[PDB]
């Protein structure tokens, strides 16, 4: 009667106890989703309230267990998740003031209004209308005095609450055996205590470093194109020693540049691949939709599953009878109860989100024989990263072809393929410079080691030097403009999605490399190759029952990270973009200064 099998007994009724309240809790959240009703809001928060009590129970049962006296690995691990702290030096005043700080930094960044000029009731929200303008519109003044507008009464409101936030995250990090918030949260990114595959928490800002350094001169010479581009967009507006706006990025913050495409068209003479219209020659739906997917997935060699399932899914449009989200979402509800939820139409991207979804719950249900602990992924940004490989994946033509969605009549050019590729680096990676620099100066941030008050010009001299983008007017120091962005204003981190793109690139590779392929590394096709699925199938059992070392070992073969993944798929583009736009002024100055 050791520590070891009271220790086994207590996570098993644990896990039994917890599949039982996550079960209910996931139940009622999808059924008030799909019908949204007051009385279900009541259900789950009862649920969730008591899962919460009872986790905390579970732990302050599970602290008398001795962590030093498991030699399994399982069992220790499942115990380290269990006798986590959380809460261990926490004053009630100090927890709920933590708790209405970030009510309020969430209510109030959440309903912000740009309402200045005219009459006080044309007011545009931040997500419907504001993006509409700052994104798809061509007046630069317009575009400056909106994003101002944006900044100034979000910034001095939000900062000093953020900067609280700051301080007693860090405070709790210390009373948890922990450095900073950062540390914390670079606590999963950690593989310590097993032998081979080592990793340290400073080794991922190392890997961030390295990361980044090896995609500057790419994103120096994307970023050079881009600039050349918008001396014909915008006439006599962007010097070429200076950087580009901040508002002609797109977004307010610059996260995607999918929307500045249509000035930076490469060829108007090159049809890029369509089976929508093909789809609706054909005629097919959501269940069709889903059909085809799974029968990707079984060509790739995934086994099907639960024919209930699809009954138990809405897909169509819920319509006025009861109120519903179409957002597309996955449930992974617990014991043998998956669902999925949106309102489908008849557009390409609805076929990526569903192929997306589907990549979700094959990831979810792959991982149910083991525990509700360790009923995740190695961490969070590898399920991500898994949906989205499936979900680019799907959208190779030989695919479309041999399915049909694509007639064999239509073919692929060298200059389509140009384009493609560079559709997906204003996606991938126009984005990974900007989540590196937001990444680094949140770590500065939380770390607690720069100063509050140096923050003048700090971020944006860095935009500057470090990315190539230069604001348009100066902000003062009561702006938190880099805080202020959604994921930060709820505590939503950004190492996860670099984190996500690397291992996405390095298995997008493992498989083009692994499915008897040959060629361009972005005419990678799947499809008729079970190897591959096995392969994958491998690391699919495993859960978060192992390091994410191990998982990414037993699945490439390698111990690290390399970029090398990138530069395979984009080389193509890369040789374009060197032969295209190299005459011009390449990288970015900070000598502009506005």
């Amino acid at each position: 009667s050791t520590i070891e099998e009271q220790a086994k007994t207590f996570l098993d009724k644990f896990n039994h106890e917890a599949e039982d309240l996550f079960y209910q809790s996931s139940l009622a959240s999808w059924n008030y989703n799909t019908n949204i009703t007051e009385e279900n809001v009541q259900n789950m928060n009862n649920a969730g309230d008591k899962w919460s009590a009872f986790l905390k129970e579970q732990s302050t049962l599970a602290q008398m267990y001795p962590l030093q006296e498991i030699q399994n690995l399982t069992v220790k691990l499942q115990l380290q998740a269990l006798q986590q702290n959380g809460s261990s030096v926490l004053s009630e005043d100090k927890s709920k003031r933590l708790n209405t700080i970030l009510n309020t930094m969430s209510t109030i960044y959440s309903t912000g209004k740009v309402c200045n000029p005219d009459n006080p009731q044309e007011c545009l929200l931040l997500e419907p209308g504001l993006n509409e303008i700052m994104a798809n519109s061509l007046d630069y003044n317009e575009r400056l005095w909106a994003w101002e507008s944006w900044r100034s009464e979000v910034g001095k409101q939000l900062r000093p609450l953020y900067e609280e936030y700051v301080v007693l995250k860090n405070e709790m990090a210390r009373a948890n055996h922990y450095e900073d918030y950062g540390d914390y949260w670079r606590g999963d990114y950690e593989v310590n205590g097993v032998d081979g595959y080592d990793y340290s928490r400073g080794q991922l800002i190392e890997d961030v470093e390295h990361t980044f350094e090896e995609i500057k001169p790419l994103y120096e010479h994307l970023h050079a194109y881009v600039r050349a581009k918008l001396m014909n967009a915008y006439p006599s507006y962007i010097s070429p020693i200076g950087c580009l706006p901040a508002h002609l990025l797109g977004d307010m913050w610059g996260r995607f540049w999918t929307n500045l495409y249509s000035l930076t068209v490469p060829f108007g003479q090159k049809p890029n691949i369509d089976v929508t219209d093909a789809m609706v020659d054909q005629a097919w739906d959501a269940q069709r939709i889903f059909k085809e997917a799974e029968k990707f997935f079984v060509s790739v060699g995934l086994p099907n599953m639960t024919q209930g399932f699809w009954e138990n899914s809405m897909l169509t449009d819920p319509g006025n009878v009861q109120k519903a989200v179409c957002h597309p979402t996955a449930w992974d509800l617990g014991k043998g109860d998956f669902r999925i939820l949106m309102c489908t139409k008849v557009t390409m991207d609805d076929f990526l989100t569903a192929h997306h979804e589907m990549g979700h719950i094959q990831y979810d249900m792959a991982y149910a024989a083991q525990p509700f602990l360790l009923r995740n992924g190695a961490n969070e940004g590898f399920h991500e990263a898994v949906g989205e490989i499936m979900s680019l994946s799907a959208a190779t033509p030989k695919h479309l072809k041999s399915i049909g969605l694509l007639s064999p009549d239509f073919q692929e050019d060298n200059e389509t393929e140009i384009n493609f590729l560079l559709k997906q680096a204003l996606t991938i990676v126009g984005t990974l410079p900007f989540t590196y620099m937001l990444e680094k100066w949140r770590w500065m941030v939380f770390k607690g080691e720069i100063p509050k008050d140096q923050w003048m010009k700090k971020w944006w001299e860095m935009k500057r030097e470090i990315v190539g983008v230069v604001e348009p007017v100066p902000h003062d120091e009561t702006y938190c403009d880099p805080a202020s962005l959604f994921h930060v204003s709820n505590d939503y981190s950004f190492i996860r999605y670099y984190t996500r793109t690397l291992y996405q690139f390095q298995f997008q590779e493992a498989l083009c490399q692994a499915a008897k392929h040959e060629g361009p590394l972005h005419k990678c096709d799947i499809s008729n190759s079970t190897e591959a699925g096995q392969k994958l199938f491998n690391m699919l059992r495993l859960g978060k029952s192992e390091p994410w070392t191990l998982a990414l070992e037993n699945v490439v073969g390698a111990k690290n990270m390399n970029v090398r993944p990138l530069l395979n798929y984009f080389e193509p583009l890369f040789t374009w973009l060197k032969d295209q736009n190299k005459n011009s002024f390449v990288g970015w100055s900070t000598d502009w200064s506005p």
